[PDB]
């Protein structure tokens, strides 16, 4: 149910991810900023700079359009989320607290550009829920802790 009540509010996110990927990655280097330095290519950018940056809102896209397939998905998750933790921990090296950081910031950014209102908002806080605890899981098996 959960999936289904942040589909209905899905449509425009992925009608344009690559604006609404802009968004969420400006306000989570603006509200969190220890959170740039784990993008080289973005870290020491001026935050007035980041909101005009195209490559920042094409891998603000790529977020999203992940998100987009996890929500879709009608085989595996286990199997989409599994190559995330391993990137991300092994390679991207993202503490998993800044799993919650970027979701909180989706739900946001979902509230005020996607009508998602207080029932969607818990639902969707639900489904990254469960993505960060699987992703903290997998992060375990690696030596992450
Ligand atoms: C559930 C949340 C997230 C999803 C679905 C996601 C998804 C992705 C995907 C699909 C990629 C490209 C493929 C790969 O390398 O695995 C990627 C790359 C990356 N992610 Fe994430 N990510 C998430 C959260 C984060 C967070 C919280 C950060 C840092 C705050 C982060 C930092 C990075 C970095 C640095 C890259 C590499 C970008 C590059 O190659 O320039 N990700 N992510």
């Amino acid at each position: 149910a959960d999936f289904d009540a942040v589909l209905k509010c899905w449509g425009p996110v992925e009608a344009d991810y690559t604006t609404i990927g802009g968004l969420v990655l400006t306000r989570l280097f603006k509200e969190h900023p220890e959170t740039q330095k784990l993008f080289p290519k973005f870290a020491g950018i001026a935050q007035a700079d980041i909101a005009g940056n195209a490559a920042v809102s094409a891998h603000g896209a790529t977020v999203l359009k992940k998100l987009g397939e996890l929500l879709k998905a009608k085989g595996s998750h286990a199997a989409i989320l599994k190559p995330l933790a391993n990137s991300h921990a092994t390679k991207h090296k993202i503490p998993i607290n800044n799993f919650k950081l970027i979701s909180e910031v989706l739900v946001k950014v979902m509230q005020e550009k996607a009508g998602l209102d207080a029932g969607g908002q818990t639902a969707l806080r639900n489904v990254m829920g469960i993505i960060i605890a699987d992703l903290e899981a997998n992060y375990k098996e690696l030596g992450f802790s």
